Order: C-alpha cells, then sequence, then structure tokens
C-alpha cells in the first residue's frame, strides 16, 4: 500500500505531464496520495495563471464576513457577521491596516503558534465564496474554469443526466481568517489555487480516520453534536493541533504560498488559517474514485448547512433514501 502513514505528499509534474488534468490526479493517487487527504502541486516553471495580478482591484466583494470567534483558545467556534460591501483594494487596504496585519514573526512556525494562541481574540474579515475566476482565458493547463465538470463525471460514470452547474469561487483573506473543520459538499474533491500574497496553512486528517475526528468532535462541542448529527456540515468548528495531539487525532500540516495548489480528497477533513492579505480560488471536482463517497456522504438535514443549486441532484441520484429529508432541511 502507497503512503502507508497517510503523509502529506508534494509534486512536481513538468510541463507534459501538467497537460492532462484527470491523469495526474490519477497519477498523484497510484502513489498513495489521496491517503494523506491533502497534496501539493508545484505547477513546471514554465506555467503561469494569468500575467500579472495589477488590475483586481476593483473586483467587489458583496458581502464581506467577520468571522467572531467563541470559546477557548485551542476550542472554539466562529459565527459569520455580514458586512458593508468593499472593493479588493479597499479590502487589501483593510488588511494592511495596523487592527489587521500580520504581526511580526520569525518564520511559519512562530506564526502558527501566535494564530493558536491569539486567534479567538480578533474578529478577522474574510471576502470569501465570490463567483469568479482569475485564470486567463488562455491558460490551459490546470485553468479551475475548464475543469470537467460534476454533472457530465456523474452522467459518464452512472449514466445519467442531471441539471446544475460547478464554478469557482475566489477567496480574498487576511491576517487570521479561518476555515473551519470541514469535508466538501458530497465529500466531493477540492482544488485551491492560491492566485497572490501571504500563506495559508492547511490542517488534514487521513479519509480513513475522519470518523475519529468527528467523535472529538462532538465530544467537544455537545450542544452542537445534539442539534445536528452532522454538524461539521456547517462549517464553524475549530480545534487546534495542539488538542488533536492531545486526543490522539492523527493529522498533518502544510503551509501552501503564492503560486501553489492543494488538492483536497474526498473525506478529507480540513481546516486552516492565513497568514495575511491574499487571493485563493477553489473548485470541487469528481473522478470515478468519489462515486462511493458521494453515496456515503453524511448529510446535514437540520437547516444549517444551506448549499448551492447542483448539490439537489447528487443527494437525489446517489442517496434517494435521504433525498426528502435533506431537502426539507433545504426548505
Ligand atoms: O481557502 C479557504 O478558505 C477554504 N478552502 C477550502 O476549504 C478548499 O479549497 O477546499
Ligand atoms: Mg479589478
Ligand atoms: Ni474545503
Ligand atoms: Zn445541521
Amino acid at each position: 500500500a502507497q503512503n502507508p502513514n497517510c503523509n502529506i505528499m508534494i509534486f512536481h509534474p513538468t510541463k507534459e505531464e501538467f497537460n492532462d488534468f484527470d491523469k495526474y490526479i490519477a497519477y498523484m493517487e497510484s502513489q498513495g496520495a489521496h491517503r494523506a487527504g491533502l497534496a501539493k502541486i508545484i505547477p513546471p516553471k514554465e506555467w503561469k495563471a494569468r500575467e500579472t495580478y495589477d488590475n483586481i482591484s476593483e473586483i467587489l466583494i458583496a458581502t464581506p464576513l467577520q468571522q467572531v470567534a467563541s470559546g477557548r483558545a485551542g476550542v472554539f467556534t466562529q459565527y459569520h457577521k455580514k458586512k458593508k460591501a468593499m472593493t479588493v483594494g479597499e479590502y487589501r487596504h483593510l488588511a494592511n491596516s495596523k487592527k489587521y496585519q500580520t504581526p511580526p514573526h520569525q518564520n511559519f512556525e512562530d506564526l502558527e503558534r501566535k494564530y493558536w494562541k491569539n486567534r479567538i481574540y480578533n474578529s478577522p474579515i474574510y471576502g470569501a465564496d465570490i463567483s469568479g475566476s482569475l485564470f486567463d482565458e488562455n491558460t490551459k493547463q490546470w485553468n479551475l474554469g475548464h475543469l470537467g465538470t460534476i454533472q457530465d463525471l456523474l452522467e459518464k460514470e452512472c449514466g445519467v443526466v442531471i441539471e446544475g452547474v460547478n464554478t469557482p469561487y475566489l477567496y480574498f483573506g487576511m491576517w487570521k481568517t479561518t476555515f473551519a473543520w470541514h469535508t466538501e459538499d458530497m465529500d466531493l474533491y477540492s482544488i485551491n489555487y492560491l492566485h497572490l500574497g501571504e500563506p495559508k496553512t492547511w490542517y488534514v486528517v487521513p479519509p480513513e480516520h475522519g470518523q475519529r475526528l468527528e467523535r472529538l468532535a462532538r465530544e467537544l462541542f455537545p450542544g452542537s453534536s445534539r442539534g445536528c448529527g452532522a454538524f461539521l456540515r456547517h462549517k464553524v468548528a475549530l480545534i487546534s493541533p495542539t488538542v488533536l495531539k492531545e486526543n490522539g487525532i492523527p493529522f498533518n500540516r502544510i503551509t501552501q504560498e503564492a503560486g501553489e495548489f492543494m488538492v483536497t480528497f474526498p473525506y478529507g477533513y480540513h481546516a486552516g488559517f492565513n497568514h495575511g492579505f491574499n487571493c485563493a480560488e477553489a473548485i470541487n471536482f469528481a473522478t470515478p474514485r468519489w462515486i462511493d463517497y458521494g453515496k456515503m456522504a453524511s448529510q446535514c438535514s437540520c437547516g444549517e448547512a444551506r448549499v448551492t443549486f447542483s448539490m439537489d441532484a447528487f443527494v437525489r441520484i446517489l442517496q434517494p433514501e435521504r433525498y426528502d429529508l435533506w431537502k426539507r432541511g433545504q426548505d
């Protein structure tokens, strides 16, 4: 069995290997990459996403979200308070302000220490989940707006044509902006390209051990767990690496820098934080190997998770027994 310790693998595809996206995902899996839940892909030196980032300031962040924490430093939830619209230029200035800017630090490990010590005492503002793309239309390799769609994959594998669309999303971050512990909708893959700016640190639990994280989470957030049998779908709970280690939860960590891709694999729980002002693009995707995970994915039906239009067909076709309850949670 390849990668039996479930380490995060880093790949350096050549320009030739960068042509065929599906083929390379399958290659990474042949080497055991998916066992970690997360892989990093460093693009060949010949590749670029676009020519420059000099002209992005006028993008609108219609609903910036202030991420307010509750709990203790290593075990907390966050809620998202909606703020007034602002441009990316305005958001960048805010991120760089004394109130929000990254503190002085020695290295990534020092900044990680500072994150986990102090995150809860601040409320950073995240420009998350903005439909759009920063890839140039002429970028033919690993262009996240040009991937094969999940509806087409489902139709190819299973024969059923379904409604729905699959487009990318932009994320504008600042110091301490946080992504809570989650797997993707329907336990899909995700891919995330860090276009510009400061790094993103990731934590990940191997898919084969995801239920260990779920059991810890139920213990640590006992009210939330009574409320919903899949409350991590709410995407609000944080647990620090120190707490995970104290509880024997297998995990790994890695820092993504600008110009690098990360892929999350089906049922790979992940969480993390941004180091300073940055912009990432991400999308969900599927492969043949996903279908079995999609059939078994948990679902939130309590009303909280509320998701895209396109998840309806995935539930309907892959989880017909669950569909009526889930759709009620949508309504
Ligand atoms: O970058 C973020 O805030 C969160 N991203 C992801 O969870 C992802 O790409 O799957
Ligand atoms: Mg612009
Ligand atoms: Ni994710
Ligand atoms: Zn729920």
